[PDB]
């Protein structure tokens, strides 16, 4: 299973971006997937998760500025970041929910996002 990320950039604060994770395979249809992110020096954490039922779950800071979604066909997941705050700097990846969990998890690139002043 391979995870390729996309979208990041350097936007103002109250910006917008779109991240994309493409999947191999049918992970994206049969398993529930998150949105991490790492700012530098810091633990990284879950921001948003996508389960097979396509409910969604949020961390209290984002929620209502950033939509996770996915498209089975094109075995994408998305994170759309709108309203974006200097907080949400950081590093972005995608994987599997209960990677993090689990030992020895393999991430992917990422996707860099700044928002600056």
């Amino acid at each position: 299973v391979q995870l390729v990320e996309s979208g990041g950039g350097l936007v103002q604060a109250g910006g917008s971006l779109r991240l994309s994770c493409v999947v191999s395979g049918s992970a994206v249809s049969d398993y529930a997937m998150g949105w991490y992110r790492q700012a530098p020096g810091k633990q990284r954490e879950l921001v948003a998760a996508i389960y097979n039922s396509g409910r969604t779950n949020y961390v209290d800071s984002v929620k209502g500025r950033f939509t996770i979604s996915k498209d089975n066909a094109k075995k994408t997941v998305y994170l759309q970041m709108n309203s974006l705050k200097p907080e949400d700097t950081a590093d972005y990846f995608c994987n599997l929910l209960g990677a993090t969990t689990m030992s020895n998890a393999v991430w992917g690139q990422g996707t860099q996002v700044t928002v600056s002043s």
